[PDB]
């Protein structure tokens, strides 16, 4: 966790900053890894741009979180992540029962349909 917040026009805000530190901070910890957080927090005519591009070892964690309040943008922002977060890391269910139970988490991607 690098945590690189790279903001376009709306520089990083003394609150807006503690804000979304606080956020990477104990997300730090979350079920991925983040390498590469990319923050970029941007001010928009019709609302905040929350633009968080995390490198994740799976893939990338884009978290976008778009009001007109910057502090709604960093917690809706954490918020869309978080679910995206979860869907990338379930990977627990495999076809138990059955004499077809005698195998572990061996090869779940490409099953048939």
């Amino acid at each position: 966790m690098t945590m690189n917040i790279t903001s376009k026009q709306m520089e990083i805000t003394p609150a807006i900053r503690q804000h979304v530190a606080d956020r990477l901070a104990k997300l730090e910890k979350w079920q991925t890894h983040l390498i590469n957080p990319h923050i970029i927090l941007s001010k928009e005519p019709q609302g905040f741009v929350a633009d968080a591009t995390i490198n994740t070892p799976n893939g990338v964690l884009v978290a976008s979180g778009k009001h007109e309040d910057m502090y709604t943008a960093i917690n809706e922002l954490i918020n869309k992540l978080e679910r995206q977060l979860n869907k990338l890391q379930h990977k627990g269910e495999a076809r138990r029962a059955a004499t077809s139970v005698k195998d572990a988490n061996f090869v779940e991607e490409v099953e048939e349909e």
